[PDB]
């Protein structure tokens, strides 16, 4: 099958809790649909103003009666809502009135759900900007407690088992989110990418961090090559179970007659199926070099790193865009 | 044609004249004769100790009749050559006579004579460093005046005409040399990938400044994002004569669609074959994913901004890689 295809058979089989907060939007709501007729979940959330909802329904003919309208002005849920997101946000010195009014706000409560249990996967961002989608997740359902830092990949499948990799298949990140990753936030990023890898491709991560330098070749002094040589030492330190190099050209990390020339013995040669960019341009770039000017797709943003997984679309995202990023979320929890 | 025939050809028609200071190397001996050969040069100088250059011709069978040697101990420009010499270093502190001596390094040497007006393209790095090349190049040669940066580029063939580019060609700028380019010199880069738009693809150059923002959606914080947008205000300020416009993600340089949502107006809408990368390890990067994850070919590194053509090699050249780098920089004069 396709990635498209094989996610949505595994959200199937998955049968998790979705939560859509903009319920109040048309295209949320065929997706919804869409999701209820794919079986893609268990149990559809849609969160907002009840008749707002019923409202936008009857307008577009779209039955519910399989969905579970939360508002959050009604929920049971309302007053525990309120009460844990002020003890999350307390030390920034709001109020619990203020609390209990930011948690009438969909994207809020549909965070919330998350933290609190109550679903599995959220998917915003067809409205909300994405400001506002990271910040309900990192300030809300926060992160996982191996990493500091939530990040993104993008799927990128060659469709050319030749190019080495997984048959053509790579995880490539963060090329949406972190602009300039510490030394630590590369590990991060490397150690969600390694999750990512498992999940999306379903092979053992092998990742190089890349670099315009090749295991010294650049010098020691630019920054650049130290913040990537610093992640490589925190791997170490960290004792992951993962394969990973660094730091290394992408013609090193790719093609195995340069890595026995440039960087002798590294444990990566041959193998490497993920891709772990210095910064947000070279990453951003590089995607999107491999995707318009090949055969190759490119599936994402993908956000890594949350304690539970959340998904933010682009503005202009068709229904399918939503099915599929629903999928995916529902397959990562 | 492919692009190396091209070029060949291109340096048969131009008729100019070569230097080679390696001229005691083998490879650079025996793709002298090839150039003479095929009539790529209309003068091969081979500048060394005469008697140096003769004994690795006789040891290695290599008939010398149609070049000239131009030995820097009894050339008749050994003494202005010294003076030109002291005149550019003696704010350094050394002498006439150090200078002098410095002019007798072949290396100097060559450089000395495009500087000066007796050749027209040098090549050189088979044997030298490219430190050692670069400087002679920056000390002695300098930049053209419209540029104080000399930089590279990659001529890329993507070998599919639809891409876009210039029936599929693209200069990629500057993937070898200044590690973070300062504004000012992100738009010497420009200015300098523009020319080898020009020379080596044919075509009139569209650049696109390159970022993960597109004309602001990245913000207004990240000193990267201001490098770039910056190096756009300074490219109007000078009233170049080349179309190009920044920042702009990948995409939307290369995908009219998207450039009309996220760059509207744009003046390089559908016409991009000359991409500006932000830093090295974007450029390094993204040419090798290019290379590696796709059929394109990738071309150079091509010294850029020289006021006269020098190419560097790598150490472990083929003698048919020196004679294609003598063509292209006789094709850059």
């Amino acid at each position: 099958m396709t990635f498209v295809e094989s996610m949505q058979r595994r959200a199937v089989l998955a049968q998790k809790r979705l939560v859509l907060p903009e319920a109040c939007e048309q295209r949320t709501l065929e997706a919804a649909r869409l999701i209820v007729f794919r079986n893609i979940a268990a149990k559809v959330f849609l969160v907002g103003c009840e008749r707002d909802i019923k409202n936008t329904a009857d307008r577009c003919g779209i039955d519910l009666t399989d969905m579970v309208v939360i508002d959050p002005s009604v929920s049971k849920h309302r007053d525990q809502f309120a009460e844990r997101y002020f003890q999350k946000r307390k030390h920034k010195g709001i109020s619990l009135a203020q609390a209990a009014e930011d948690m009438r706000d969909p994207l809020r409560f549909a965070a919330m759900m998350l933290d609190q249990g109550h679903a599995d996967a959220m998917v915003a961002g067809a409205e909300n900007t994405t400001a506002r989608v990271l910040r309900a997740g990192l300030t809300i359902i926060g992160t996982l407690p191996s990493v500091k830092t939530a990040s993104s990949c993008f799927v990128m499948d060659t469709n050319n088992p030749r190019l080495g990799g997984t048959r053509g298949l790579f995880i490539f990140s963060d090329c949406a989110v972190i602009p300039t990753p510490t030394a630590e936030q590369l590990a991060d990023i490397a150690c969600s990418a390694a999750e990512s890898c498992r999940t999306f491709i379903g092979e053992e991560p092998t990742v190089a961090l890349l670099s315009y330098s090749t295991k010294g070749s650049g010098g020691d002094s630019d920054e650049n090559i130290l913040r990537v040589r610093e992640a490589v030492r925190i791997l170490h330190e960290r004792r992951v179970d993962f394969t990973f190099d660094g730091e290394l050209q992408l013609d090193a990390a790719l093609v195995p007659k340069i890595t026995e020339k440039k960087a002798p013995h590294s444990p990566i040669t041959g193998k490497v199926n993920t891709l772990v960019f210095p910064d947000l341009s070279s990453g951003n770039i590089g995607y999107k070099l491999v995707q318009r000017l090949s055969d190759a797709d490119a599936y994402g943003p993908f956000l890594q790193g949350f304690a539970k997984p959340l998904s933010d679309l682009s503005r202009g995202c068709s229904v399918e865009d939503i099915v599929a990023a629903c999928a995916v979320t529902l397959v990562q929890s």
